[PDB]
């Protein structure tokens, strides 16, 4: 029987992540289902070990999955991960690509907090998108988790908190559709960029689409140019027309942050909390899918 170590039976592919695919796993003894990420070792720049280290530095945070680095069985590096529930994109689809305002705001409160927590541990995520947020299981089915640290980067020194310098970006980039304007301009990402991307995710949930999705017959690398140009030419006020002004205020705030600023996470959450409460909502974790 093909197993990881002696413990995790390997199953079918269940998805993709940064730098490697994900397969279903079954603790032969415990019966518990896990996710197993595999990275081919044939590369001069391996990433999965680094990613496992970041997860380990985040462990114990609310909404951070538990992982196990297992080193290299033959041609693959192996990381075993807590199996979570559906992603927010999956749940958006279960909801026929319509979320209520209450659900968007329930999600927004937790997603800002998840990003704040990563930042508190000295990293930026750099690939904020719907598929990297997933709901927990069972008791923790009301908790939003954030996943995938393969593109994450330290933005400040752990001992001195000296911020990384403002420079042209060197590292690989996340999805074009949710990238910040600074990323399109070739500047190193910092805390502000993670939060700006979250603003595009929230407006995606509000709209069902973003105005820069949908593309032209081209080289694909042109396709990135198309997304960049439409995003930069679309004012936040046009993007957010017809939705509560807090979504536009949120995005303007993130765009106006200085590179090394500590974002006012509380302000951003409070914009949405006071909107949520003005509608008579309660933070009772009853999402549309419940």
């Amino acid at each position: 029987e093909l197993r990881v170590g002696n413990r995790y039976r390997l199953g079918r592919k269940i998805g993709s992540g940064s730098f490697g695919d994900i397969y279903l796993g079954t603790d032969i003894a415990a019966g518990e289902e896990v996710a197993i990420k595999l990275e081919c070792v044939k590369t001069k720049h391996p990433q999965l070990h680094i990613e496992s280290k970041i997860y380990k530095m985040m462990q114990g945070g609310v909404g951070i999955p538990t992982i196990r680095w297992c080193g290299a069985e033959g041609d693959y590096n192996v990381m075993v991960m807590e199996l979570l529930g559906p992603s927010l994109e999956d749940l958006f689809n279960f909801c026929s690509r319509k979320f209520s305002l209450k659900t968007v705001l329930l999600l927004a409160d937790q997603m800002i907090s998840r990003i704040e927590y990563i930042h508190s541990k000295n990293f930026i995520h750099r690939d904020v998108k719907p598929d990297n947020f997933l709901m927990g299981l069972g008791k923790k089915g009301n908790l939003v988790y954030i996943i995938d640290f393969g593109l994450a980067k330290k933005y400040r020194d752990a001992r001195t908190h000296q911020h990384i310098p403002y420079r042209e970006n060197k590292n690989l980039t996340g999805t074009a559709c949710y990238a910040s304007i600074n990323t399109h301009l070739g500047i190193e990402q910092s805390r502000r960029d993670d939060l700006e991307s979250l603003g595009y995710v929230l407006m995606y949930f509000n709209l069902g689409s973003l105005p820069w999705q949908g593309l032209k017959a081209a080289t694909k690398r042109q396709k990135y140019e198309r997304i960049s140009e439409k995003k930069m030419s679309t004012p936040i006020e046009v993007l957010c027309k017809g939705y509560p002004s807090e979504f536009a205020t949120y995005l303007n705030f993130c765009r106006s942050l200085r590179f090394d600023d500590k974002p006012d996470y509380s302000y951003l959450r409070q914009l949405f909390r006071n909107l949520f409460h003005r509608q008579g909502f309660s933070y009772d974790y009853v999402f549309d899918w419940n």
